[PDB]
């Protein structure tokens, strides 16, 4: 009966998909798939993130048009998350009209509200290039101990840190002119006016406490104000009344979830929704689904942005950690770092869902992907536990019973354990404590697999006269496989589709007190196939 809006973080659109966007998406993805099965209007929302100085300058390399380039990439991450059965309702861009339209609105009203304000900067410029440096487009000689080639704010020789300002013999990076400071105005959003509501919103209760510990120590520093302003030539949206400006990628971002669900609601020719989730009268829920690293913007800038143009604010935010392999963090040179395109040519999407949604829980905790743990994990759980409940039992069915269940359950007490567990499950996967529902999950396995063990099928199928009871013990397997599946049905989204085919039913949240009686099922290759070291071994071959 609820209304939802979740999102995932904007990807860059210059860098391909990686593991650690996919355990942020599959997150979103597996809590959402379980909003949806408990009939709550979901809409799960994400976009490229488009715009930016390192953009407009790997798109002049190339030769291209920025526009070209961001379609390209798009286009290859709408792949890789497609591969990865990532439900989402709209996947837009930052750069669109819709974003254009909402930022320039936003900033409209922060300013007429008295929030943004007008200071001069000095800054390197590379002069013959004509713009403005970030501070990773200078490179020079560090300071302290006179290593060339550095770049930036940081010494990777000495490990000094720096500004850019105090490089030996500075160099752009973009034309090797020497760069010089030059001065320019620029546009600041006065976060610190939200100090005092920022601060109620931490102490609410709301926000996971380890953020809200990590917000405390962002007041003690001290807000200040934010530089929302870019000089031309930029690729980004041109600031109203302001020409040679343009918005800073980081004020556009986030407006940009705004902007792909105004998408969705105008190609739906919906007139209503839109203002009904982002009115500041909403009794819709908004979630955003990020890592660690965009926290400040997030938590700070964006309730602040909203509230100063008199939109709602986040419902929460849920932050997860980083991925490591084998427990470092992802290593090139180990075949450590590995794209989601890459993943895909070697195992399926639902073996990385299952282990990551293993490992997930509400805290912002690093998750670690261990390749051998994968392995052993994914045959254990998946294929040895779960998938083993259908295929032990179903040949029986399809050979000696013409694909028939039994008329009755043959263990109504066992069953009803199974579906009595449901309400601590949805509470589980409701409360992102994903690792406690896989525990009770695979805990109900195995009470399963003993069950069918106690029973010895293998004994009973060799026995005269004992075809009723084999049809009995093998319906019950069955109906505890549906059971497991359903639970699991956010987590293995081809998994699920194959179990259905098999059970000739669709499977719901509800669907579970009404056992699978005197019904035909269907016959199957393997639902589930064994994964092996040697496989692990060629992904990390493949990654280097
Ligand atoms: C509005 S969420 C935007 C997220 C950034 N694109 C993450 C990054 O580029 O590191
Ligand atoms: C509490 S989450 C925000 C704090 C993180 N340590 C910021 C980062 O990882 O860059
Ligand atoms: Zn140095």
């Amino acid at each position: 009966a609820k209304k939802i809006l979740v999102t995932c973080a904007l990807p860059y659109a210059n860098g391909s998909i990686h593991l650690g966007h996919m355990l942020e998406h599959i997150q979103a993805d597996v809590w959402v798939r379980y909003q949806r099965m408990r009939g709550h209007e979901v809409n799960f929302i994400c976009a490229d993130d488009a715009h930016g100085t390192p953009i407009m300058l790997k798109a002049q390399q190339l030769g291209i048009t920025p526009e070209q380039m961001i379609g390209e990439m798009s286009q290859e991450h709408q792949t890789d998350f497609a591969g990865f059965n990532i439900s989402y309702d709209n996947y837009h861009s930052t750069h669109s009209e819709e974003n254009r339209q909402l930022s320039e609105l936003i900033y409209s009203r922060l300013k007429e509200n008295g929030f943004i304000k007008n200071r001069t900067i000095s800054q390197l410029y590379d002069p013959e290039k004509g713009m403005f440096l970030p501070d990773r487009f200078v490179k020079g000689t560090c300071p302290k101990c006179k290593s060339p080639d550095q770049y930036g704010d940081n010494c990777e020789v000495c490990g000094a840190t720096y500004s850019p300002t105090e490089l030996i013999e500075p160099k752009s990076v973009v034309s090797g002119a020497t760069p010089v400071m030059r001065d320019s105005e620029h546009f600041f959003f006065d976060l610190p006016s939200f100090s005092e509501m920022l601060q109620a919103w931490t102490r609410s209760g709301a926000l996971q406490e380890q953020v809200a510990n990590k917000m405390q120590e962002w007041f003690e520093s001290g807000l200040q104000q934010w530089d929302i302003s870019r000089d031309a030539p930029y690729f980004g949206f041109e600031i109203p009344n302001a020409p040679g400006k343009y918005f800073y990628v980081w004020l556009d971002a986030p407006i940009g979830y705004m902007g792909s669900f105004k998408n969705l609601c105008d190609k739906r020719g919906d007139s209503v929704s839109f203002d009904e989730y982002w009115k500041k009268d909403s009794t819709a829920e908004l979630y955003h689904f990020i890592g660690k690293d965009i926290v400040y913007f997030h938590s700070l800038f964006w309730p602040a942005m909203l509230e100063g143009s008199n939109f709602r604010k986040p419902s929460n935010l849920f932050v997860h950690g980083y991925v490591t392999v084998n427990g470092a963090k992802m290593s090139k040179s180990r075949g450590t770092f590995i794209k989601a395109s890459t993943w895909l040519n070697h195992f399926d999407a639902d073996s990385l869902r299952y282990y990551y949604t293993a490992k997930l829980s509400s805290r912002i905790d690093d998750i670690d992907l261990n390749l051998e743990d994968f392995v052993q994990r994914v045959n254990a759980d998946i294929v040895n536990k779960v998938v083993n409940l259908a295929s032990r039992n179903a040949g029986f069915i399809n050979k000696r019973f013409d694909g028939v269940l039994a008329s009755e359950l043959a263990d109504p007490q066992l069953y009803k354990t199974f579906t009595d567990a449901a309400e601590v499950i949805g509470e589980a996967w409701e409360s992102r404590e994903f690792g406690k529902a896989v525990r009770e999950i695979m805990a109900l396995a195995d009470l399963a697999n003993r069950y069918v063990d106690e029973q010895a099928p293998w004994v009973v199928a060799k026995q005269e006269g004992r075809d009723a009871d084999l049809q009995a013990i093998c319906s019950m397997g069955i109906n505890l496989f549906r059971v497991l599946m359903t639970y699991l049905k956010p987590v293995l989204p081809k998994l699920t589709e194959r179990a259905e085919a098999f059970l000739n039913t669709e499977l719901t949240w509800d669907g579970i007190q009404q056992p699978l009686l005197g019904h035909k099922v269907n016959p199957f290759k393997a639902l589930y196939n064994r994964i092996d070291m040697r496989q692990v071994e060629a992904l990390v071959e493949a990654s280097k």
